[PDB]
């Protein structure tokens, strides 16, 4: 107390646990103190972030190079998880994702490093998982058959009969094919194995599902003894957790077993190159749209030099954020408007995963004649602005952009301060030293102000003077996938042509014990655990002061340490929009904000906006009533950020986007109609889980009608649908037609958080805004299967639940978490061999099945029939309630930023006291209420069923007259 404070006292040269302290800096713009301390003795780096921030966070990072596309180190990661010497009980993390009041628990295996992250709020608990890491990481048992289990393995369809085929599994096969899945990460992918052909970076680090089952155990137990020595250790941390408690915990428990050594596994440099090639690849087709021809995508990426000197690597990330963002850069000048192609390429921009930079810039959906007609732009471009440079209002857009960048608050604050540190840590750089931000900016400035024409000398230097350039085009192969199955086939032929009758006794006997393994139930007794009694009673109480303005719209002041920072949110019902453009409103909310206002053009707000705001986005969302299904809340909800002193300016902006907005830049409406289609597209596959809830649930709620029209596939689809239109009048004359009815106050409320020094002015802004602005059921069972082109699939059942108020609520939560936790996990991920599938309970009481990348279908129907029947059976134990009790609160309990706290209540009416009561009750939650609930609703021919599929074909479903095909 303070933090800061208590940092600063430490002193250079202080032995304490084997460690020095080697330096304490104090970063007074993010508020606080890092110091790094060594291992005296193996010479282990550390690095702490001391802040008075409650939720503290701790990882560990070891520098993996691969020397091959076999995918040893993530496959490490995933076996290193499932069990250690101290802890030898079966897969100790998932069971202690039951365990935890934890903020964020996972891991990433970066392309050159290996991250084992967690975040957790309290501390013996974060002992406890220190303790579980540290074990986890330095002394893992790496049986054989856990080495079949995340890697790679042969097994019969049924491990109980020898006679069935043989097939490659593994939940790391599974996620490779769905990561080699989107033709976006094929791209990237390939591109950097191009870029840097000479070393570790021209492998795929994660793994080419053609090169996994490569790995032996030999191998794999090989590499983890030569990568993860103490002295190639990296640890981190960041919270207010008292340092020395770390300290001692480390030292006197892991690093006490080792002695020096030095890794070899410095990254030798890339040889520079004295010309160009070029390359030509094929990739997947598209979901699901038209024009085979105009699906071609092209990129240029360009070397840039080492990042350890951070200025100028910071200085060149600004140089590709000014080349690239937004629509009045350059090469969006060039390219967008050029019709050419749909919106900018892959990993625009400047890009810092690797050792050495890369710029990249291109598009999609190109006929590919068009290749050089593309490049030549980009070199014309690069001239042009060699010869002119870029505005300077251009470079205080930026400029301000950073520093909102700089205070925002985060909910997730330490995973971002580690994965921004992750690389240039990782590359012996020094990590205090991109914290400098603020010294950053001052140098930037500096550099400017002396020069007029560094920009474009430095354009020169690093576009036109690198010989070390590359281009790639990207085509896609509508057999591509056909061509993975060959080959995967051929190689599975191979393999087990060359076993052996022994050899296949072997891994019928090893299957065999495998599923005993994943049958048994095991003890965790030996794990630390926490009780019921360990939860704080009481939440907080958040304040609220409602005041009636003008003459009866409700506004909010929630006072706040936000620095500077000022918070907006404003929602307006729907209630007498004519129901037949309901479907055109998400284009509504997409666009409103970007359309250009009153005297300012596109290119004049979108300045303008870059420049004093922080970004102005519009979402719609449905809110449910707490306690009838035939009654909610329709509308959209208008945000947006500013510092305190440029409030007057942006509210100033919204109101002249209330009242003139300009509805008549049709042409630059048809391009952001068509990229945003573009990036619909595009992201299907990353949250098909959530389109399949939407999907299931269409016909079950009001609410889920709502939804369904407003953020699912058929959202996208009729999306699309408008983006290959040709005359776009009619719809021209539809979008008046919703202004009138929206941007009024006639029913309106709004919201805003601000700090206590500044509600005063706030309140007179508004009040300006606000006098500104105008002032004039029957469910039914639906089975429906999406033909995905896809290697995996994704399914969702939901089944109609009672709404928040009904205290059973609180029942059916510990309930899903309960089935998710201890019936679903074990079948669909590790027996299925699925990567993600589970159920939750949402807000609105709708009770959701859902799977993410699962090579099997129907097991998994008998699986959900399996888990209600089990759940009806009650046969489980009350410290699962226990437990299940403890993960709702963990989750419950998530901590709300300063920008969002709260706007449930703005949003869904909650106050403390429902919530209040609702935490009192899952202190009271019992057996007998949870298999009463289980009885009433979840038993058979109790409710309405709802189901949907996306995936690749299936004749079993299709065959299913009950089924509807879609």
């Amino acid at each position: 107390a303070a933090a800061c404070e208590r940092a600063l006292q430490y002193k250079l040269g202080d032995k304490i646990h084997g460690f020095t302290v080697n330096q304490v800096t104090s970063v007074p713009e993010l508020f606080l103190t890092a110091v790094k301390l060594t291992h005296d003795d193996t010479g282990a780096r550390y690095l702490h972030l001391a802040r008075e921030d409650t939720n503290n966070l701790f990882s560990v990072q070891f520098r993996t190079t691969p020397m091959d596309s076999t995918g040893v180190p993530h496959i490490l990661e995933h076996t290193v998880l499932c069990g250690s010497q101290k802890y030898p009980c079966r897969d100790p993390f998932f069971k202690m994702l039951n365990r935890s009041l934890s903020t964020f628990m996972n891991a990433f295996t970066a392309s050159d490093y290996t991250l084992y992250p967690f975040s957790t709020q309290n501390p013996k608990d974060f002992q406890n998982l220190l303790s579980v890491y540290l074990d986890a990481t330095f002394f893992p048992c790496l049986r054989e058959l856990d080495f079949w289990q995340e890697g790679w393995r042969l097994e019969h369809e049924n491990p109980s009969d020898p006679q069935t085929p043989l097939v490659f599994k593994g939940v790391v096969f599974n996620e490779m094919k769905g990561a080699f899945t989107d033709n976006e990460r094929i791209f990237s992918q390939h591109l950097q194995n191009r870029l840097l052909p000479d070393h570790t970076y021209s492998v795929v680090s994660g793994g080419d599902p053609l090169c996994i089952p490569e790995l032996t155990w030999e191998q794999l137990k090989q590499f983890h003894a030569t990568h993860y020595h103490p002295s190639n250790a990296r640890f981190f941390t960041y919270g207010n957790f008292p340092l020395e408690q770390h300290l001692k915990q480390i030292h006197e428990e892991a690093l006490s077993k080792f002695q020096k050594i030095e890794p070899s596994t410095v990254v030798p440099a890339q040889t520079p190159w004295d010309k160009p090639r070029e390359f030509q690849i094929t990739c997947g087709p598209d979901s699901f749209a038209t024009d085979p021809s105009k699906q071609t995508t092209v990129s240029v990426s360009f070397l840039l030099p080492d990042i350890t000197d951070t200025f100028e690597a910071f200085t060149l990330s600004l140089l590709s954020s000014l080349l690239t963002s937004g629509p009045n850069s350059p090469f969006y000048k060039a390219l967008i408007e050029s019709g050419l192609g749909t919106d900018f390429s892959p990993d625009v921009g400047y890009n810092g995963y690797t050792r050495e930079a890369y710029f990249s810039v291109g598009l999609q959906g190109i006929v590919e004649k068009d290749i050089e007609t593309v490049r030549s732009l980009i070199d014309r471009t690069i001239d042009e602005v060699v010869e002119k440079g870029f505005e300077d209002d251009r470079i205080e857009a930026l400029l301000h952009k950073i520093e909102i960048q700089m205070k925002h608050q985060s909910t997730s604050f330490g995973l971002m301060l580690t994965s921004y540190i992750a690389s240039c840590w990782n590359h012996d750089g020094d990590p205090v030293e991109l914290l400098k931000l603020g010294n950053q900016l001052a140098k930037f400035r500096q550099c400017l102000q002396e020069n007029p024409k560094f920009l474009q000398e430095k354009v020169k230097q690093y576009f036109k003077n690198n010989q070390h350039k590359l281009t790639l085009s990207m085509r896609p192969d509508d057999k591509y996938h056909e061509k993975q199955a060959q080959v995967e086939a051929t190689k599975l032929k191979q393999k087990v042509e060359a076993l052996s009758p022994g050899d296949r006794q072997q891994i019928y006997e090893k299957g065999l014990e495998l599923r005993s393994q994943q049958s048994k139930p095991q003890d965790a007794s030996c794990l630390p655990a926490l009780k019921v009694s360990d939860i704080e009673p009481t939440i907080p109480v958040t304040e609220l002061d409602v005041v009636l303005t003008a003459g009866d719209i409700p506004v909010q002041y929630c006072a706040q340490p936000t620095n500077g920072m000022v918070y907006f949110r404003a929602f307006s019902s729907l209630n007498t929009l004519p129901e037949e453009l309901r479907p055109y409103v998400p284009l509504f909310c997409s666009v409103l904000t970007k359309l250009g206002c009153g005297l300012l053009d596109y290119r004049e707000q979108a300045q303008q906006i870059e420049l004093k705001t922080g970004g102005m986005s519009a979402s719609p969302h449905v809110l449910p009533d707490d306690s009838h299904m035939d009654t909610y809340e329709q509308g959209v909800l208008f945000s947006s950020l500013c510092l305190d002193r440029n409030l007057p300016d942006m509210m100033q902006l919204w109101s002249e986007i209330f009242n003139n907005p300009c509805f008549e830049e049709e042409e630059h409406f048809k391009v952001l109609v068509k990229m945003t289609a573009q990036e619909l597209a595009n992201g299907i596959p990353d949250s098909g889980h959530l389109y399949a809830s939407i999907r299931a649930g269409r016909t079950l709620t009001p609410a889920g009608d709502l939804q369904e029209t407003f953020s699912g596939m058929d959202q996208v689809r009729l999306m699309k649908r408008i983006a290959e239109m040709t005359d776009i009048k009619p719809i021209l004359r539809k979008l008046p037609r919703i202004k009138k009815h929206l941007l009024n106050g006639d029913n309106m409320r709004c919201s805003v958080n601000a700090t206590p020094q500044q509600m005063p002015q706030t309140e007179k802004a508004v009040e300006d805004f606000l006098r500104s602005i105008g002032r004039s059921f029957k469910p039914w069972q639906m089975k429906t299967h999406f033909l995905m082109p896809f290697p995996v699939n994704y399914v969702g059942e939901c089944i109609r639940t009672v709404p928040y108020t009904d205290p059973d609520h609180a029942s059916l939560k510990i309930l899903a978490r309960l089935m998710t936790a201890k019936f679903l996990h074990t079948e669909i991920r590790e027996k299925g061999g699925a990567y993600g599938g589970g159920a939750k309970l949402s807000h609105n009481g709708i009770f959701t099945l859902y799977s993410y990348r699962d090579p099997n279908t129907i097991e998994t129907l008998q699986s959900f029939g399996k888990a209600v029947d089990w759940a009806k059976s009650g046969k489980f134990t009350q410290q699962d309630i226990d437990e299940a009790k403890l993960s709702v609160f963990s989750t419950v309990d998530a901590p709300v930023a300063p920008s969002d706290k709260g706007m449930d209540h703005f949003l869904y009416g909650l106050s403390d006291e429902m919530k209040q009561a609702h935490r009192e009750q899952l202190f009271a939650v019992s057996h007998d209420k949870l298999l009463a609930v289980s009885d009433r609703y979840l038993g058979t021919g109790k409710s309405t069923h709802g189901l949907a599929i996306l995936g690749p074909e299936n004749p079993k479903i299709a065959k299913d007259p009950s089924w509807i095909i879609r």
